């Protein structure tokens, strides 16, 4: 149920230079990806999955955003809940998947950049969307970051991230958690929002001085949430609620890090039908539960490496990927 797809990053300059040969082979139209574990083109053996969806190097980030976000984000502003997890190696796309990058010398403004990832695009869809019809909305975004088991809030622009929020139970609904102090900032228009990415980025430069492999270590969710008042070309009014999480997580590569732990052992229980699934051992499992086995509709990026130096870790992520697929939930 849970929907999983696997992104191959090409090689770097570095690695054409080297004559590169991919050990990886990826097959849209049949949703598989195949690895090369023997080795040689001549002769070799080779580890085959399947996926939900497949794409290999040549994949920019429109046809990601056109292919696996517009479906959900469409499903957001029905009213529901949905999440996407970005899972792999450091290094392998993580980050270029969820936020993007800017093509270098200022050669496109934010809302064209080629290189722009899922969040700039979801943010500028959702006014293009909304906007367009007949429908009153608010958009309030947030940015949750989870260190060595300690929240940060990274847009709040009133206090620096040496100050980590609390996180409780929720009374009203359970299996629910309410994080003290965490800011929720309003998007009054499409020309409000790179600024507001461009802080979160500068607080996340201090963070990065501040804790160590902070960019390999932590899991960040940024959530937009949008209220709806829809207004038919009738007259009836739909009032709906709908909430996107993004998860970047921590680099899945093997000190400890206590939620990407839990993440795999909470994945575990959910696919072996086990009672007892231990989302309260770890932060990012407490505040992501409804994510997994709950009533969100969810999907995992799993990215990898064509290189062959990462094959040991190109598998690891493959396999942990494809289990996850058993997963079901809403
Ligand atoms: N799909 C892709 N297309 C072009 N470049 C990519 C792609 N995926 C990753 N890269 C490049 O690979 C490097 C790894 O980037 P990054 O997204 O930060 O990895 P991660 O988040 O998994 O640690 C970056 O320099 C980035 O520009
Ligand atoms: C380069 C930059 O400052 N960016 N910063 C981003 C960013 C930073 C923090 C939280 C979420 C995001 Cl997503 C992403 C990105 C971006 C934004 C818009 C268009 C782009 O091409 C890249
Ligand atoms: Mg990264």
């Amino acid at each position: 149920n849970i929907q999983v797809v696997v992104r191959c990053r090409p090689f770097n300059l570095a690695e054409r230079k080297a004559s590169a040969h991919s050990i990886v082979e990826c097959d849209p139209v049949r949703k598989e990806v195949s690895v090369r574990t023997g080795g040689l083109a001549d002769k070799s053996s080779r580890k085959t999955y399947t996926f939900d969806m497949v794409f290999g190097a040549s994949t920019k980030q429109i046809d990601v955003y056109r292919s696996v976000v517009c479906p959900i984000l469409d499903e957001v502003i029905m009213g529901y809940n949905c999440t996407i997890f970005a899972y792999g190696q450091t290094g392998t796309g993580k980050t270029f998947t969820m936020e993007g990058e800017r093509s270098p010398n200022e050669e496109y403004t934010w809302e064209e950049d080629p290189l722009a990832g899922i969040i700039p695009r979801t943010l500028h869809q959702i006014f293009e969307k909304l906007t367009d019809n007949g429908t009153e909305f608010s958009v309030k975004v947030s940015l949750l970051e989870i260190y060595n088991e300690e929240l940060f809030d990274l847009l709040n622009p009133s206090s620096d991230v040496s100050e980590r929020l609390q996180m409780f139970d929720d009374p009203r609904n359970k299996r629910g958690v309410i994080i003290k102090g965490l800011e929720e900032i309003t998007v009054h228009n499409k020309d409000e929002v790179y600024q507001i990415l461009e802080k979160g980025a500068a607080k996340r430069t201090t963070a990065a001085t501040l804790m160590n492999a902070y960019s390999s270590r932590s899991h960040s969710v940024f959530s937009v949430t949008i209220h709806m008042k829809e207004t038919t070309i009738d007259g009836e009014e739909l009032v709906k609620i709908g909430k996107l999480n993004l998860v970047d997580l921590a680099g899945s590569e093997n000190n400890i890090n206590q939620s990407l732990l839990t993440l795999g052992r909470v994945i575990t229980a959910l696919v072996e039908r086990t009672p007892h699934v231990p989302y309260r051992e770890s932060k990012l499992t407490r505040i992501l539960q409804d994510s997994l086995g709950g009533r969100t509709r969810t999907s995992i990026i799993a990215t990898i490496s064509p290189a062959s130096l990462n094959l040991e870790e190109t598998l690891s992520t493959l396999e942990y990927a494809h289990r996850a697929k058993n997963i079901l939930n809403k």
